[PDB]
RNA sequence: GAAAGAGUGCGUAAUAGCUCACUGGUCAAGUGAUUGUGCGCCGAUAAUGUAGCGGGGCUCAAGCACACCGCCGAAGCCGC
């Protein structure tokens, strides 16, 4: 019947992704995309057998229109009158590398599985990473032609 | 006569003056006015928390209109 993982069948592969001058949302699509395991053939949505991703240079990511100054993050602390926003603009010299982040946790699935999905990215703000030892081969952002 | 309006606005409370509509000039090609629309702007404004895209995010469109090319999709139809 239809192929089913068994226990030592996944196999994980490190990518490097350079987030300078590109897209958010391409940028988080894309990592989201290989983060869940859609570009390998056997894929099944039980199993948590995506790749783990490297984003570099999150400090250069590009946001288009005006929402450097209009688009807005915001939190609640549970308690009355407990909201706070911070604008993209703020968040990204505060300390840049969750904008990237939040944009690639609002495209995972939010379950349990999401959350140990989430475990294999790793974004930096900087143009260098401490994972030069399992060798992470650099992903370019390419589209499929039709 | 070109240029002088029973004199356009300020202000002199009235005049005056500042000016203007209106002819002379050096300049160097556009310049001003509507009507039919396609998309947008403002008017815009409530009380637990973003809160009038389902979310992330989207104008490098993932927005809109017009053409075209595929595909996904039901217990519908077909196959056994
Ligand atoms: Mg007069
Ligand atoms: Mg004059
Ligand atoms: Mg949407
Ligand atoms: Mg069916
Ligand atoms: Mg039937």
């Amino acid at each position: 019947p239809t192929y089913t993982p068994k226990a030592g069948d996944t196999t994980r592969s490190w990518y490097v992704i350079d987030a300078s001058d590109v897209v958010l949302g391409r940028l988080a699509s894309a990592a989201a995309t290989l983060l869940r395991g859609k570009h390998k053939p056997t894929f099944t949505p039980n199993v948590d057998g995506g790749d783990f991703v490297i984003v570099i240079n999150a400090d250069k990511i590009a946001v288009s229109g005006d929402k450097l100054t209009k688009k807005f993050a915001y939190r609640h602390s549970g308690y009355p009158g407990g909201l706070r926003k911070r604008t993209i603009g703020e968040l990204l010299e505060k300390h840049p590398t969750r904008v990237v982040e939040n944009a690639i946790i609002g495209m995972l699935p939010h379950n349990k599985l999401g959350r140990q999905i989430q475990k294999k990215l790793k974004v930096y703000a900087g143009p260098d990473h401490p994972h030069a030892a399992q060798q992470p081969i650099p992903f370019e952002i390419k589209q499929v032609a039709q």
